[PDB]
């Protein structure tokens, strides 16, 4: 549990005014190590970057969100937001997939939206995570389909949830998404991010165990696995004696 907690902490995209962003940056530099990233809205990226540099943790990544949390199907808007995130200085952009469009039978727009965002990101050496909103898709077949489309369009990560709807990650939706990664043969190039549904250290251990069982215990490094959830960092630190 201590070993799993330390591992999970170093895979966290930590999310919470400039004062609150600065405090977030401070909290990411924990007594047992740095989180993988902090996650902020685009406008907060410059002050976050300044703070991370000033505290001597320039390798903590800055992730942000676009097309968020709605997952609308206007590609030009999602692309504009993604380009702005890049311009602000993001290391990673988590875009919301147009899941409502998929539920209405339109697979193509999801492909096109992800691909457009990925092209912009790749040009700037920025990682793209795609949020498929498993809690709105609900159905296993639709979760697989959104995952497949996202990967085909060049997602660097597939992410469960925005954290802004009633139902976020579950172990089953995590398993389904990681099975897609495995089944498609893309475990080298595509990571998985769990958002929500991971309150405690014990929860984090269970989610890591799924990855370990599917891929082997070395797979879930920071390029391949991330966590974000309210309260999780505090629970991990408690498990570790802080
Ligand atoms: C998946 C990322 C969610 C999120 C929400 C809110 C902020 Cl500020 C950043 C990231």
């Amino acid at each position: 549990l201590k070993a799993s907690s330390l591992r999970a902490l170093k895979l966290m995209d930590l999310s919470t005014t400039d004062e609150k962003v600065i405090a977030l940056c401070h909290q990411a530099k924990t007594p047992v190590g740095n989180t993988a990233a902090i996650s902020v809205y685009p406008r907060s990226i410059p002050i976050a970057r300044k703070t991370l540099k000033e505290q001597g943790t320039p390798e903590i990544r800055i992730a942000t969100v676009t097309n968020f949390p709605h997952g609308n199907d206007d590609i030009e808007i999602a692309l504009a937001e993604t380009r702005a995130a890049i311009a602000y200085g993001a290391d990673e952009v988590d875009v919301v997939f147009p899941y409502r469009a998929l539920m209405a039978g339109n697979e193509q727009v999801g492909f096109d939206l992800v691909k457009a965002c990925k092209e912009a990101c790749a040009a700037a050496n920025v990682l793209l995570k795609v949020i498929i909103e498993t809690g709105e898709l609900k159905d296993e077949a639709l979760i697989r389909k959104a995952s497949e489309i996202s990967i085909k369009a060049g997602a660097d990560f597939i992410k469960t949830s925005t954290g802004r709807v009633a139902v976020n990650a579950t172990p089953e939706s995590a398993r389904i998404m990681m099975e897609v990664i495995r089944d498609m043969g893309v475990e080298k190039s595509v990571g998985f991010k769990v958002t929500g549904g991971v309150s405690t250290a014990e929860d984090a251990q269970k989610y890591l165990a799924i990855a370990d069982e599917l891929f082997g215990a070395d797979w879930a490094d920071a390029r391949h696995y991330r966590f974000s959830a309210s309260g999780l960092l505090a629970s991990l630190l408690k498990a570790l004696g802080h």
